[PDB]
């Protein structure tokens, strides 16, 4: 037919949703702009932008759910890393 290669799953999720002591959050890089933005998995975050805040909740497997916020299309969400929140519990 055609040379088909193996489409492996790069983004695989072997992660505990939250460990309490280690409240893991997803850290992304928002483009354009180059804004480092993180969202704590399991809770809702608000994407603070120039003239707007967008309600969005981060899932356990690291993926977002944008609410009625209706954030702009054409933005690039580059997943940087999975990290834990700060000592106060926020990321």
């Amino acid at each position: 037919n055609n040379v088909m290669a193996s489409s492996s799953s790069d983004t695989d999720s072997d992660s505990s949703p939250d460990r309490g002591l280690s409240r893991m959050c997803c850290v992304y890089k928002i483009h354009p702009g180059g804004n480092i933005w993180s969202t704590k998995k399991g809770e809702q975050a608000w994407f603070r932008r120039r003239f707007s805040k967008y309600e969005v909740m981060a899932y356990d497997r690291c993926n977002l759910e944008w609410g009625f916020s209706g954030k702009p299309r054409g933005l690039t969400f580059e997943f940087l890393w999975d990290k834990e929140a700060a000592a106060d519990g926020t990321c």
